[PDB]
């Protein structure tokens, strides 16, 4: 939360302007239901047309500026138009100008950036007028997406733009910037590949970027980038504009737009898709945001006593269920798809968004390209939004095609996320085997006690690390006192192997491949770059671990049996085998999903000693992965194993 004490008044309006209907009344949602596609400003040299939805305002003006920090040069009254909107046509070339709206609501005058801003001045305090077709890179017309047959074929790599390149030995020129991720042939310590070439070399398929929309000045001051700065960016200010600090010049409204497009273009050309982390559940400050200045009381949620609903713990919630805000969110997502060619969205605190909005998002995206991903945090959380309407795990039956982070699997694999010392499956805790099995099955209702929230495996995102909470390495350290470094590395590798061999959608945190550490920091949202950078020196010292992750990713690609699209397939082909404590064993039988081999066998071994394991009588097993752990494969077949790690066997066709 960056929301501050507000030294001012919120006036919710002169109700005579809206026929005696208050912005808080239920009947208000039935009025002023503007359906047009032209909210915002449409620039052309001949003229610019403005449209603002502000039904409770008695007056509205367009305020024109020649510079991002100048004095107004014109203040033009708008015409009250249809369905609560205001319109203006300026019959001059407005190129290079900036603007705000000024409204009178009740007795208050307030000035605000356009909620539909597609470009802004530094720190997002004024809307910038320009033709966004001038920001398209060369060949943008021919941008082509890497193929994607199923959500279960994605391998997501979660990355922050500043983390990627800001380490001083990253070998990347535009450190901390969108353009840093376009640079090819970059080299780190000992000449290792870094940056984009490191990521493509891993074999991941999607880069999921932490907030790249424009977030608040409290997070990062775009005018002070010559001083230390860092923030994850979960404090939204301008939803439809990129963040200024990731551009080479935040004072050039076009730079951040062109450079983000160059990033997306380069990733697509190198075989990667891009997922945007989006935060439609709250804004940086409910009192200061343009929504509240322009239509106070409408776009954010209020309790019955007229205080903010604060279910996000960030000070406010967006009222996604009200028609014009649902419209705003959908049109925002469509802008990122159409203008920037984005390939997926990760919804922060998706349980704060209503089901109707999420399903309409999915429906509109499916009309364009069904391979666009939609995943989110479907946590169960209190809010004034009624429980049955929250887009969370409890309601996953109502959210077809939307993936949710599988926290039950996360905790079963690596131990409790909040009680740091507690072991899980990998680290020798007792009784976590069934939790791992539930995740192996993609979170579906597999059978018996093996069930979670997913109807279909495309609804379950598997992970053991993300930007939140301790890294997997740091969590292992806190929960394994007395264990050696080598023992902890084996546990870490086992956790990654579980993610990449489970049904569902595998999700990796950037740097998990070299056992990323934050030195024990649990919540690094504003920690300095020394805590948050991708440590390319550590990467250079962990090339064996990086190759191990690469080989797991390659194993999953080679075997469609790990990527079954439906729950019926999983229930027909996945079989859990009897297995001793601190192990999990399963088979994927009968060419599951088109697998080239007749059968697969997978053992997750968290037992450090020697075991003789029974193998199912399915044919001549052969080792395909983890041979270092296999002392013998006896052809009444048995597997002689030792040590912590994954083993995969197959019966050839
Ligand atoms: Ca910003
Ligand atoms: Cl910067
Ligand atoms: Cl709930």
């Amino acid at each position: 939360s960056v929301q501050k004490e507000f030294h001012g008044t919120i006036d919710y309006g002169d109700v005579t302007v809206t026929g005696g209907i208050s912005v808080f009344d239920a009947k208000f949602d039935e009025l002023y239901v503007y359906d047009g596609d032209d909210l915002g400003a449409v620039y052309a040299p001949e003229e610019t047309r403005f449209r603002l939805w502000a039904p409770t305002a008695s007056e509205a003006f367009v305020v024109l500026y020649e510079t991002e920090d100048g004095m107004p040069v014109k203040e033009l009254p708008m015409k009250r138009d249809v369905q609560g909107t205001w319109t203006l046509t300026v019959a001059e070339d407005c190129g290079g100008l900036f603007y705000t709206y000024r409204v009178k609501v009740g007795e208050q005058w307030n000035e605000a950036v356009d909620p539909y801003a597609k470009a802004v001045g530094v720190n997002g305090t004024k809307t910038a007028i320009l033709d966004l077709r001038s920001t398209n890179p060369e060949g943008w017309e021919n941008d082509q997406k890497p193929p994607l047959a199923s959500p279960t074929d994605a391998v997501i790599y979660e990355l922050h733009v500043r983390d990627l390149s800001i380490h001083p030995q990253s070998g990347i020129r535009e450190k901390g910037k969108f353009l840093g991720l376009t640079e090819e042939g970059t080299r780190g310590p000992n000449g290792i590949p870094t940056g984009l070439d490191h990521i493509t070399g891993l074999g991941v398929t999607h880069v999921q970027l932490l907030p790249i929309y424009d977030y608040s000045q409290e997070s990062v001051d775009e005018s002070r980038l010559d001083e230390p700065h860092y923030n994850w960016g979960y404090d939204p200010q301008n939803y439809n504009v990129p963040e200024g600090s990731y551009s080479t010049d935040p004072h050039n409204p076009a730079a951040r737009i062109l450079e983000l497009k160059r990033l997306i273009q380069k990733l697509h050309a190198r075989g990667l898709r891009v997922i945007m982390d989006v935060v439609y559940n709250h804004v940086y400050d409910g009192y200061l945001i343009h929504f509240t200045k322009l239509v106070p009381g409408y776009y954010l949620r209020y309790k019955a006593d007229r205080t903010f609903s604060d279910g996000t713990f960030c000070g406010n919630e967006c009222a996604s269920e009200r028609p014009i805000m649902r419209k705003y969110i959908i049109e925002s997502i469509l802008h990122w798809v159409r203008e920037y060619h984005i390939d997926g969205f990760r919804f922060d605190l998706m349980g704060m968004i209503d089901i109707e909005t999420m399903n309409e998002i999915r429906r509109r995206l499916d009309e364009i390209d069904p391979t666009i991903l939609t995943i989110g945090e479907g946590w169960m959380m209190e809010t004034v939004l009624p429980k049955e309407l929250r887009a969370n795990q409890d309601n996953a039956e109502k959210l077809p095609g939307i993936g949710m982070f599988n926290d039950g699997m996360r905790d079963a694999v690596k131990g409790d996320i909040f009680i740091f010392d507690r072991k899980g499956f990998i680290s020798g805790g007792d009784g976590f085997e069934d939790g791992v099995k539930r995740g192996v099955a993609g979170g579906i209702n597999y059978g018996g006690q093996l069930r979670q929230f997913a109807v279909e495996p495309v609804q379950s995102v598997n992970y053991v690390e993300c930007h939140d909470n301790h890294t997997l390495w740091d969590k292992i350290e806190l929960s394994t006192p007395g264990a050696s470094d080598e023992e902890r590395r084996a546990m870490h590798r086992l956790a990654s192997a579980i993610v990449l061999t489970s049904q569902g959608i595998p999700f990796l945190h950037a740097g998990q491949e070299f056992m990323r550490t934050k030195g024990g920091v649990e919540n690094s949202y504003k920690s300095p770059i020394e805590v948050n950078w991708l440590d390319w020196e550590r990467c250079a010292a962990h090339q064996d671990d990086v190759s191990y992750m690469r080989s797991l990713i390659a194993l999953r690609k080679a075997h469609p049996a790990f990527r079954l699209k439906t729950a019926d397939e999983i229930r027909a082909h996945l079989r859990f085998e009897a297995a001793p404590p601190h192990t999990v064993a399963f088979t994927l039988r009968d060419h599951a999903g088109g697998d080239p081999d007749r059968h697969l066998y997978v053992l997750y071994n968290a037992n450090p000693g020697a075991l003789s394991l029974e193998l199912p009588a399915l044919g001549p097993w052969e080792v395909r992965f983890g041979g270092e752990h296999v002392l013998a494969l006896e052809a009444g077949a048995r597997l002689e194993v030792r040590g912590v790690g994954v083993v995969v066997l197959a019966v050839p066709r």
